């Protein structure tokens, strides 16, 4: 199906900034913005803003760790803006004025995109599709499940091996 | 039948000196347990039995606790009994018998009312295969669940996020 970054990562906008004397914008370090997200049971590792010549874009992407919890943890972050309102398709839609965070985890079209997103995307992370994941690790499963069984099966010769003796 | 826990064998017809002194005297046996050991048997100990005029002529083989015990001491015995050299043989009262006779420790040398079955109980107990050969595959049938069960389980959490995707 869809393709996602591995690692995993989330895409949040909309960050409010500040504009500076010299014409710079700021903003929050985004470990604030982080706590949240612990709290809310997201455990991301980091939460890092974008950075241009200007300073902070208002964006800032979402780091998830690299193991099946990490895809769990950005899933949840990304059904709750969904369900907020707050999805991409719902920053997108030019319906009008936007309040608040808008966000949503990284897939194909994000990491393509030529912008300041796709372009930290790729210097990070790399393109991968699910079920080849959700499958390999089912494979690696199934299969030690038989080595195990197949030491019993040996011990089991073992114990006829005796038996027709006796 | 049941045999004696830790495996057990009994040798019997060793060869027997008398001192001046009337008691009868042996070898270690250390030099039969490398014989064994050579043979394949893998046997830790050999012990003569000894009585107030020494060497009664006879000694206990001992085998590893474990199941390769077990193994080492049937093979021993099936070595004798395909000898030629098995209990049955050692009791027939059909003439005079030369070099070891040997055997493994079942219930009946465990009850004998004799310097065996005294050194049998001193040391050892009863136990039936099938019982011990039984919990074994249970204990194994066992872990293979619990082992599928995580696995079953780690199932179950790839397809939650299936669904989600």
């Amino acid at each position: 199906d869809e393709k996602l970054v591995y690692p995993w990562k989330g895409i949040v906008v909309n960050i409010p900034t500040t504009k500076a004397q010299d014409g710079r914008s700021a903003g929050e370090s985004g470990s604030k913005l982080r706590d949240e997200y612990i709290l809310r049971g997201f455990n991301p590792t980091r939460v890092r803003p974008l950075w241009n010549y200007l300073g902070h874009s208002g964006t800032a992407i979402v780091e998830f760790n690299k193991d099946w919890n990490g895809l769990h943890n950005g899933l949840l972050f990304d059904k709750a803006y969904t369900v907020d309102g707050h999805g991409k398709k719902d920053w997108l839609k030019k319906d009008g004025p936007k309040l608040g965070l808008y966000g949503w985890i990284a897939r194909a079209d994000d990491y393509n995109g030529n912008n300041i997103i796709g372009e930290n995307l790729r210097k990070t992370g790399d393109l991968k599709t699910i079920a080849e994941l959700t499958e390999e690790e089912a494979r690696k499963q199934e299969l030690l499940v038989q080595n195990l069984r197949q030491l019993v099966e040996e011990k089991k010769k073992d114990m006829k091996e005796i038996e027709e003796l006796c």
